[PDB]
């Protein structure tokens, strides 16, 4: 089926053990000074070891920290690595709401690093940002974040890129060798989860094909809300609910009512036989959210939430993005999706579907802060399973004929990769198959990998796509 080779999933697959030796010249370490005390911070500190330079990370001040930096480098001269240890710093910065701290100060980290002319290449690492291997938990949906991130500065920057590692929960001298030898050579690695078990890194894979049933999808009843659900991608999704058997469909965006083409989408579900609530409600403000949901009919309670809400623009180069700008593009993804999990963990919902990008899953340069945002949703979706919670994350490429790829600036960029315009019922289909097999994460994407996986990887090869036959033979 098309629709089937539409979807793709993440795996995590076993690599080799690394050496045994720490890396010969000084590392740099970048600790996050008011969050310097997780046992893990502690644990990779003393892995490093003490001749290794420590640099506290003080706000969020890209300047300063050019100048702080630059100095250490006259100092030591190069450094082997810059080990990254921001992403504790999980609580969300004092001026911009809907930002972690440890993910402003990474891009600043980013920023600072090239603007002092530290070449040696930055690894940023985390614990519990990803879900590796089986049973793996996901505790921290937060520093999920800053892989969408990393990904990004390594097609932005890949001559100054490590890569990304997840530390286990206790970092035991296995741990931390396995660590300290990634550091000295990762074998080209760049995407790595260090597990009891051995190393794990990042793989794209064909999705199994589709099996009616096996996830067994409750029929769709009740109401179900779908926030940007005026929008482009959004209408289509309520459209297929409503011909699904909702029985009441609540859109929101920001405009509400006021939504292009609103009235008329309105008009068309209701020839359905649907219930049509729209609501102007910001994704991101919790009391109007809970108000929302206070005003479900005792009849029609709420059964599924569908998060399509989200913007792409006003991002910017890894070297440029402000934290003002980052900000606004985390809002309807981070805090949003934080407040839709927060309402309804209580609820027993049928299904809880948060709409991410392939920007988060393999990355796109120019687009750092969509990646992150879309990022998060993606491990949030893992966290919640771990909590018995149903979620699905569901990563798009690009869509033909409604929402935000239809204008030939955003829509020739991402066609020109390889990433090709899907049909709506394509697309829709294969969530579909998604959603019968109830599985957590999927990519829906129509990809041209003669095209995308040349491109994607002029710079520094890819390990990620070493599982995707289609990319390995362009490569050839
Ligand atoms: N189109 C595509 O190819 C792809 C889309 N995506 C993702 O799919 C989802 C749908 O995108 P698409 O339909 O194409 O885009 P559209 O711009 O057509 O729809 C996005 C919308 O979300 C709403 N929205 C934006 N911010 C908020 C907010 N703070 N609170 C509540 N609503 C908000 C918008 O309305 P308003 O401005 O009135 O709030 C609009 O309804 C997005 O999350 C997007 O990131 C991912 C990959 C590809």
């Amino acid at each position: 089926s098309h629709m089937d080779a539409l979807r793709y999933h993440i795996e995590w697959n076993r690599v080799a053990e690394p050496g045994t030796a720490r890396p010969a010249g000084r590392l740099l370490a970048v600790i996050s000074p008011d969050h310097a005390g997780a046992p893990w911070v502690t644990a990779v500190l003393d892995a490093l070891g003490p001749d290794t330079v420590r640099f506290e990370a003080k706000g969020t001040d890209r300047a300063a920290w050019a100048a702080q930096l630059a100095q250490l480098r006259e100092d030591e001269g190069e450094f082997h690595a810059v080990v990254s240890l921001l992403a504790a710093a999980e609580a969300l910065h004092t001026d911009h709401g809907s930002v972690p701290l440890g993910l402003a100060q990474t891009l600043l980290l980013a920023q600072a690093l090239g603007d002092a002319g530290l070449t040696a290449p930055l690894w940023c690492l985390t614990r519990g940002g990803v879900a590796a291997g089986r049973g793996d938990v996901l505790s921290s949906p937060v520093q999920g974040a800053l892989w969408g991130l990393g990904r990004v500065i390594g097609l932005e920057h890949p001559d100054r890129w490590g890569g990304l590692i997840d530390l286990p929960e206790t970092v035991d001298t296995r741990a931390a060798a396995r660590l300290t030898g990634l550091l000295a050579d990762a074998g080209g690695e760049d995407q790595l989860a260090i597990r009891g078990s051995g190393v794990l890194a990042r793989r794209l894979a064909h999705a199994a094909p589709a099996v009616p049933g096996s996830g067994k999808r409750p029929p769709v009843h009740g109401s179900v809300l779908v926030t940007g659900g005026t929008g482009g991608i959004g209408g289509r999704v309520a459209r297929r609910l409503a011909e699904q058997g909702a029985a009441h469909l609540v859109l929101t965006s920001r405009r509400g009512a006021d939504a292009p083409g609103a009235a008329e989408l309105r008009a068309e579900l209701e020839q359905l036989g649907v219930r049509v609530t729209i609501a102007a409600c910001d994704a991101a403000d919790r009391e109007a959210l809970a108000a929302l949901l206070a005003e479900l009919p005792e009849d029609a309670p709420l059964t599924a939430v569908f998060h399509s809400a989200g913007v792409a623009h006003d991002d910017a180069p890894v070297a440029d993005l402000t934290l003002g700008q980052l900000d606004a593009l985390m809002r309807a993804k981070l805090t949003a999706a934080r407040h839709l999990h927060e309402l309804t963990a209580d609820l027993d919902l049928d299904a809880f579907v948060l709409f991410s990008s392939g920007a988060a899953v393999w990355g796109s340069g120019g687009h750092p802060g969509y990646a992150a945002a879309n990022a998060y949703l993606d491990a949030l979706a893992e966290h919640r399973r771990s909590l018995g919670l149903t979620a699905s994350s569901v990563a798009w490429g690009t869509w033909g004929e409604v929402g935000m790829a239809t204008d030939p600036e955003v829509h020739d960029r991402l066609v020109r990769q390889g990433v090709l315009a899907m049909e709506p019922e394509h697309a829709l289909g294969a969530l579909d198959q998604m959603l019968e097999n109830d599985d957590t994460a999927a990519a829906i994407t129509l990809m041209d990998w003669e095209m995308f996986a040349p491109a994607f990887t002029a710079n520094r090869p890819s390990a990620l796509l070493s599982t995707v036959p289609e990319a390995v033979s362009a490569l050839s």
